[PDB]
C-alpha cells in the first residue's frame, strides 16, 4: 500500500540527512510534494526497509498525510560487486542490456493538467526545467500526450537528461532526453521494454538495447573507451550497472588509491561507490576505500549532529554564550575544528545543505586527522 511505504520512507528520514532526507516544494499549480532521497548510504543503510525505493520517489502531500505517489523513479542499483547486493550474481541470470547514458535522470509527474519533470531531487532544477522545455516543444507533442496518459494511469516514464550544458563524462552532440523504462506508481513493476519498443511514439526516444551470448560482455565494457557502461536486466525485472574503467578513471579524481586527500575526495563526491566496483578484483583496494568511506559516514554523522544540535539549542542567543556552548561541543566531543563551524551558523542558518558544504570542506582542510588508522 502507498501509505506504509510513505511511513517506511518518513521512518528513513529520522536517521540522519547525511543519509536518507526528504525536502518539501510547491509546484506552479500551488500545490506541495515530498521528494525523498539520500546523501550517503551504506550497504547496511540500503537493507532497512524500502531503502532501496527512496530514490527520488515523490509525493503530493496534504500536509502531513500523502495523498498520491505523484512520481516514481527506479530502485537503488548498484554496480556489480559493489557491496553484496551484486557480488554472488550468476551471469547467465542476465536478461539483456541497456545503454547506460551519462547525463541526469528525470521522471514524469502530473501537476493538475500538466505532465512535468522532476529531477532526481527536485522539481525546479536546472535539468527539470529544461527537460519540461522539451516536452512543451510542438515537436514532442506526440511524446508528451502519451506520458500525459501515462501519469494519469500511474505509470512514471524515466529518462535521460543528456545535454553540451550538462557534461558529466560523454559529450554529447545535442540536449535530448532518453526514455530508459517506464514503471508503475503503485507496485514498483516495470511496463516491459519490448511493450514501449512497439509503441512508435515512444521508440524515438528509447535507450538502445543488446543482447549477449554469455558473460565476456562485461569484461568488454570494462575495458570499452568513450562509454559509460550498461545496464543489465535480469530475467527477475531487478539491474545492476557495470560501468567501464576508463569511465570511472574519468568520474573519480586522479589518483585516488595514491593519496589519502584524493580517496576521501572522490567519496564526499559521490564516486567512490564506482571506484570501488572498480577494483573489486583487489582486496586491499576494495576494502581501503570502503575503510575511507566508514570514516567518512561515521564522522559526517557525528559532525551534523553536533552542529545541528547546537544550533539549534541556542540559535539567538548573545554571541558569547552561544560562543561558550559552541566551544563546550567540540572541545567536548574532541573536534575542535568544529568550532568555527557552529559560529558560521551563527549569522546566518539557510538549507541544512550548507551545513554539510562547510563540514565537508572542513573535512578535507583536516583530512590526516581522520585517515582510518592502518592506512
Ligand atoms: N538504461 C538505463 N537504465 C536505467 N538507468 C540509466 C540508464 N542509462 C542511464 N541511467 C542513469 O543511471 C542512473 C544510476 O546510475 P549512476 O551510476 O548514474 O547513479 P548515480 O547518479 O551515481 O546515483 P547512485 O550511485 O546513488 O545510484 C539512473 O538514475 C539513470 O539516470
Ligand atoms: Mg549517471
Ligand atoms: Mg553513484
Amino acid at each position: 500500500h502507498m501509505q506504509e511505504l510513505f511511513n517506511n520512507l518518513m521512518e528513513l528520514c529520522k536517521d540522519s540527512q547525511r543519509k536518507f532526507f526528504y525536502s518539501d516544494d510547491v509546484s506552479a499549480s500551488g500545490r506541495t510534494y515530498r521528494i525523498f532521497s539520500y546523501n550517503y548510504a551504506s550497504y547496511s543503510d540500503w537493507l532497512l526497509p524500502d531503502a532501496l525505493e527512496c530514490r527520488g520517489i515523490m509525493f503530493e502531500m496534504d500536509g502531513e498525510k500523502p495523498v498520491r505517489i505523484a512520481s516514481r523513479p527506479m530502485e537503488k542499483f548498484f554496480n556489480l560487486n559493489e557491496n553484496p547486493f551484486t557480488m554472488n550474481i550468476d551471469l547467465n541470470d542476465v536478461d539483456y542490456i541497456l545503454t547506460m547514458e551519462d547525463g541526469s535522470l528525470v521522471s514524469t509527474y502530473l501537476d493538475g493538467d500538466e505532465i512535468l519533470f522532476k529531477s532526481k531531487g527536485s522539481i525546479k532544477s536546472e535539468q527539470a526545467l529544461m527537460a519540461n522545455g522539451i516536452l512543451m516543444n510542438i515537436n514532442h507533442h506526440r511524446l508528451r500526450d502519451r506520458l500525459k496518459e501515462l501519469a494519469e494511469d500511474g505509470f512514471t516514464a524515466n529518462f535521460e537528461f543528456v545535454a553540451p550544458t550538462n557534461r558529466i563524462v560523454l559529450a554529447y552532440q545535442e540536449m535530448k532526453i532518453i526514455l530508459l523504462n517506464v514503471r508503475e506508481n503503485e507496485t514498483g513493476e516495470y511496463i516491459s521494454y519490448d511493450d514501449i519498443y512497439k509503441d512508435a511514439t515512444l521508440r524515438p526516444y528509447l535507450v538502445e538495447r543488446y543482447e549477449i551470448d554469455s558473460p565476456k560482455w562485461i569484461e568488454e565494457a570494462k575495458n570499452a573507451e568513450n562509454i559509460e557502461g550498461y545496464v543489465a536486466v535480469m530475467k527477475d525485472g531487478s539491474h545492476f550497472k557495470i560501468k567501464s574503467d576508463w569511465y570511472v578513471s574519468l568520474h573519480s579524481t586522479k589518483s585516488s588509491l595514491d593519496n589519502p586527500e584524493k580517496l576521501f575526495k572522490t567519496i564526499i563526491d559521490g564516486a567512490s561507490d564506482d571506484l570501488k566496483a572498480m577494483y573489486a578484483d583487489d582486496e586491499y583496494s576494495y576494502r581501503k576505500i570502503e575503510a575511507f568511506e566508514t570514516t567518512y559516514l561515521k564522522y559526517l554523522d557525528r559532525a551534523l549532529f553536533l552542529v545541528l544540535d547546537c544550533h539549534n539549542k541556542h540559535c539567538g542567543k548573545d554571541r558569547k554564550t552561544y560562543a561558550m556552548e559552541a566551544q563546550g561541543v567540540a572541545k567536548g566531543a574532541g573536534m575542535d575544528h568544529l568550532f568555527g563551524i557552529i559560529m558560521s551558523l551563527y549569522q546566518g542558518y539557510d538549507s541544512q545543505e550548507k551545513v554539510m558544504c562547510e563540514i565537508e570542506q572542513n573535512f578535507l582542510k583536516n583530512y590526516k586527522k581522520f585517515i582510518p588508522e592502518g592506512y
